[PDB]
């Protein structure tokens, strides 16, 4: 209704859980507030130029803007944050990618990020982090990780299901909880907020069957669930059962000596993947000291929010990391960073997190070339050291580039 | 009852706030599972020894053995793991010290660490994080981190309140939240676990206030409050609004620029705490990139759980971290490791992390003097890389020693 559709162009299809892209197909994109406003230009240009170059003009994108955020208060009127069009229009064109995201603060509303993810039940996101060579880093071995993290987007303790200390639904659960249900744990009942944690064994399942999918796919060699499981056995320990039980049910695992590790056959390469568990807290410590021990990952929402931010900044990533959020009709790729309001217009904050966000996008496509093409460019521009402003700082002998620069440099290196 | 007490020795008091130790002081121990039996001794002579070396014989502690885990069940009877008595020994005799626990799967049974910490109510776990010079790191500038961590340790997820899916409570309570509530948010309420996380406002007050008085107490230069309140408004958020509401009316605060940071005249020293505040997945990244900028960290229990870990790892302290748990009765000091079954009994794992809770134990006593004799010999015998196996195995040219053997090399370094 404010979108204009391109008169060029054709709707990416579904025909029965394959994706049926036209050669030039329409994609939603939602430009992002803040530095939104610099990296959203860079991608669309490093994208255009990477199909043009690996498919000789017979294909091209018909880009179209959707509207979320501050932006969309601009173009629908002061109160809507998220048009109900936006969910329609991505369900419809089936891949979008965006932008950095501002909430509001003041007017009860809750994260727009995770308003998209649930809406639209994109239960998977997906977090591949990988060390691009010659980026500056915190830690001695950044070379030794390579993970891809499958993290649960629809349930855990971000559903957003709370009440307030003193309200009158806080007071009411919590006489429930100790009426009704004998609970005599909650140390201070009276000026107490409350959160609840949900888990299903839907919601693991579908999350752990991808991330093997993806292993036997991409012969990865292991999966490791990871999970809080000795303190929440009915949430988190039965994310772990769901998990194991899931690969011996549907993957054909077998013991390796007397448990509880699992063995999955790659139908594919004869290869065995490893099914591993480890808790939550210890994992955090192992990424550090044993980083090439890890693959693939599975766990529950607030886990992998934790896990994919801390390996993001290890492997000096903070500001290149790509995410995606998927589901089974359609998905959202994006930059996984905040607005960074200071920087907004000055062209100057890094454009490779929604970058290789769009590289996952093209590959998601089964446009391997143009994304094979762009991690090409961005590992040339890198070790070029031809950089931008957070990465110049930490690196001696580098030459500074603007925002669209850098995007011009990941064109150069094609 | 099966504990004997020393006939020489007096009991340590509580006269209103102020301990009041005696020179031979009574002090339970619990030896711990696994490795308890072998970084256990080594502590008790280390501390032994520092006690002689700095009052000249005037003081002595009179160890007691009371029990809990898997030796409480020879001593008591193979199902009682944790003795009424050993909470009122505690509770009696003010401070204690344990090693590692094993907590039992198959019986029903929940944390044992988590139950002393409930039970006694012990609501601060303080976990101290430096550098110790010459210890093999992964990261490039360990020598920048210098943190003290106020963990709440009596509400957040960690209360283990909790039903299974599909049991007749989760049934019950999801009925309630789904009917009486009117929550359209749970994406799959069958086969679902539901997990509550409780947050109160004497909980986090009692907190962070012990965490700005430790810090005018020994001159820290801020606080940083961390929370994952943008998602979680009304139990973390609220942890981070009472934070900063309890440095506003109890300790002065005033707003720096325009806010939301604080500033805390130290009463002493004259200079200015910072209260500040970072979300918890970005604050994962900044201690890896800006550690520097952070010292007394105030948390809940969960995130206080992972932020310890992944500190204690990027320093080289996984196994040399030490911790307490504090109440305002009584101080239960703790191995932060685990039993490590595998090595029990085999004289060879790190005893630093028990003997560097003896130290703190020490220094709470009032003992100042043979627990700086404790960090002077842990420095020394570290840089004459005079070590453990699981710091030689990273180190060139050190001298591998046993469990024993380091327990000495601290006392050589004194």
């Amino acid at each position: 209704s404010k979108v204009v559709v391109p008169a060029q162009g054709k709707k990416i299809t579904l025909q029965n859980g394959k994706l049926n892209v036209p050669e030039n197909p329409i994609i939603p994109y939602i430009e992002g507030d803040g530095i939104g406003v610099d990296v959203t230009p860079a991608m669309l240009k490093v994208v255009d130029a990477a199909v043009e170059k690996a498919y000789k003009g017979e294909r091209k994108i018909s880009w179209m803007e959707i509207y979320t955020g501050e932006k969309s208060t601009q173009v629908y009127g002061q109160d809507v944050w998220l048009p109900a069009e936006t969910l329609d229009l991505i369900r419809e064109y089936r891949v979008a990618i965006k932008g950095p995201l501002t909430t509001p603060v003041g007017g009860g509303i809750r994260s727009l990020n995770v308003a998209l993810r649930q809406e639209l039940d994109l239960y998977i996101c997906l977090r591949p982090v990988r060390y691009y060579q010659g980026t500056p880093s915190p830690v001695k071995h950044p070379e030794l990780t390579d993970m891809v993290i499958f993290r649960e987007n629809s349930e855990d303790i971000y559903a957003g299901i709370e009440w307030k200390a003193d309200s009158a639904d806080a007071e009411k659960v919590i006489k429930f909880l100790r009426e009704e249900m004998g609970v005599k744990k909650i140390r201070f009942p009276e000026h107490c907020g409350i959160g609840i944690k949900p888990c299903s064994e839907e919601g693991t399942k579908r999350l752990v069957r991808a991330a093997i999918e993806y292993a036997i796919a991409n012969d990865r060699d292991s999966v490791t669930l990871v999970h809080k499981g000795n303190i929440m056995k009915f949430t988190e320990g039965a994310f772990k059962d769901w998990g194991y039980q899931l690969a011996r049910e549907e993957f054909g695992g077998e013991l390796i000596d007397g448990g509880p590790w699992l063995k999955v056959k790659n139908p594919n390469t004869g290869k065995e993947i490893v099914i591993k568990d480890v808790i939550a807290d210890a994992f955090l410590q192992q990424i550090l000291l044993r980083p090439a021990e890890y693959d693939v990952i599975a766990c529950m929402n607030l886990n992998g929010d934790y896990i994919s931010d801390a390996l993001a900044a290890q492997v000096g990533g903070i500001g290149i990391a790509p995410g995606a959020n998927i589901g089974d009709e359609c998905a959202l790729f994006e930059a996984t960073h905040g607005t960074a309001p200071k920087y907004a217009g000055q062209d100057k904050v890094n454009p490779g997190s929604i970058i290789l966000s769009a590289e996952m996008m093209l590959r998601h496509m089964g446009w391997t070339e143009a994304a094979d093409l762009i991690v090409k460019g961005m590992e040339g521009a890198i070790n070029a050291k031809t950089v931008t402003y957070d990465f110049e700082r930490l690196m001696d002998g580098a030459k500074l580039l603007k925002c669209s620069e850098f995007g011009d440099a990941i064109i150069e290196n094609m």
